[PDB]
């Protein structure tokens, strides 16, 4: 169980799941995955990838609430960033000059 689905259990959840087909377990034994990221606009206006995602943000994470307050995607992108600074066991990996066939994902890997 968890106390209030915590950011680790959200991603295991979302992965486990299959929220995207480009972010994923590539290695769910050893706690490893993989994510899309952007590979098209500058940054957002068009993130299909992390879309449904970057949505789930503020109503998730807990800094903004619909029907209350007004929306601000500005911020909710710079928490996905920090998803990655936090938990101490991830290994940031978009492949160097091997594994790339023609997506090169972050391949984050989460020590168990």
């Amino acid at each position: 169980p968890v106390e209030r689905m915590r950011m680790r259990p959200w991603l295991e959840e979302q992965i486990n799941s299959n929220t995207i087909p480009g972010l994923k377990w590539l290695n769910k034994e050893k706690k490893i995955f993989q994510i899309p990221w952007m590979h098209a606009a500058r940054h957002g206006w068009d993130v299909e990838k992390d879309a449904p995602l970057f949505r789930n943000w503020a109503i998730h994470t807990g800094k903004h609430q619909p029907g209350i307050d007004k929306p601000d995607p500005k911020t909710w992108k710079a928490n996905f960033r920090c998803a990655m600074n936090s938990l101490p066991d991830i290994e940031e990996v978009k492949d160097r000059s091997i594994k790339k066939g023609n997506n090169a994902f972050r391949v984050y890997r989460m020590l168990p």
